[PDB]
């Protein structure tokens, strides 16, 4: 399974091992003033989004065939999938049974430590984490499903058939994996969680809208561009 | 020289429904049933209720002495930037939060449950503000001044900001004197204005969400106020 192996490898290299989990800012209990934020909460919010986008862009460059799509198409796919991938990956790696968010750099933060920057959104992502975890999606299936989040039709693709071919290829790889484990239907079960995920993408845009309104610190330009480019209207 | 106070009271009273003219024909305490998500009729109603205050507030403003002596561009700017705030403040003062009753400027009366789907959490925030405002027991003349102060205020991009400031001055003086005639109370009334700006923000959040959802688009005038008033 050579595409599968490459996908797994790209996934594992885009995230921290248990070895490299960074507890240096983690606090088991903080006492926040809920419903408000300060500049450092907002900057950290954006820094975490920024750091994830860089990691995702490197992950994507490892999905065989992706780096040969047009540069515009690469950028388009990445922007339209970014928040969904940030959420899905964060949920898959976090430990909601401990209130722990684990970000792609290895940084661990307690839910209470994310409350001011993220608002309600982080408590919602942790709920989806529990929902996702109860499906018991294995790493290779996740490696495929995450790639399929990114490699998908989008309005404005220059070469939509080449994206569709790559989507076909990954979906076949996934099908062959789930057969091999079995020795198509949990799929239905997993797709049942998609509305929760979509709602979460929306909530992310809602949070960024609010923070832009408030403007304690501006979003970094690359995030701001994703926000603006993905607003239908 | 109030006179100004009387003119402000008059503009306020002429801009809202007579108790005689309240319409309860659509009012229902009970709704069948709520869970879950907003549908197209909830969203159309949201925008219809907002759009109902447009003309009314514009005509009110034109009766504030001195407002029609600001530049036409400054008039339009003031009205756009204050619109949500005035809608909220006027709705909060007119309504009966103890009963969950919203009274709109057309006279239409709706229960909070009939609004909640379209408005979201914002309607509860508005009703919390309404209960707070009611506890202040703001009299009509004080309210006539307060509302005017919401409109006649510094905004970015005014052509004649000092003339805005003079008229605001005049109105604030009028209010201060009125309150003396009938400082702790004044600062308390005036402390409602920042709360009102927070509620305007929650309104912009609601419209942003609805525009994202796109079941029914905002009407052009509301869409314009929304886009024009994003300071980014």
């Amino acid at each position: 399974a050579n595409l599968l192996t490459s996908l797994v490898r790209a996934h594992l290299d885009s995230g921290p091992s248990t070895a490299k989990l960074d507890y240096s800012k983690f606090q088991e209990l903080v006492l926040p003033h809920f419903g408000k934020e300060d500049a450092g909460d907002v900057q950290q919010f954006y820094d975490l989004l920024s750091g994830s986008l860089e990691v995702i862009r490197k992950w994507a460059e490892k999905i065989p065939g992706f780096a040969e799509l047009s540069p515009a198409d690469q950028d388009l796919l990445l922007e339209w999938a970014f928040l969904e991938l940030f959420i899905l990956r964060l949920a898959y790696r976090s430990k909601p049974g401990e209130g722990k968010l684990i970000f792609c750099s290895g940084l661990v933060l307690h839910r209470l430590q994310c409350a001011r920057g993220f608002g309600d959104w982080i408590d919602s992502i942790l709920a989806f984490s529990r929902s996702l975890h109860s499906l018991l999606v294995d790493v290779p299936a996740f490696a495929c499903l995450s790639a399929l989040v990114l490699i998908t039709d989008r309005h404005g693709l220059q070469e939509p058939r080449r994206v569709e071919e790559l989507q076909n290829r990954i979906a076949s790889c996934l099908k062959e994996h789930v057969a091999a484990v079995a020795g198509a239907s949990c799929l239905s079960r997993l797709l049942g969680k998609l509305p929760e995920l979509r709602t979460l993408c929306t909530q992310g845009l809602q949070r960024i809208f609010y923070l832009k309104l408030e403007d304690l610190v501006p979003p970094p330009p690359i995030i701001d561009k994703i926000f603006m480019d993905t607003l239908p209207f």
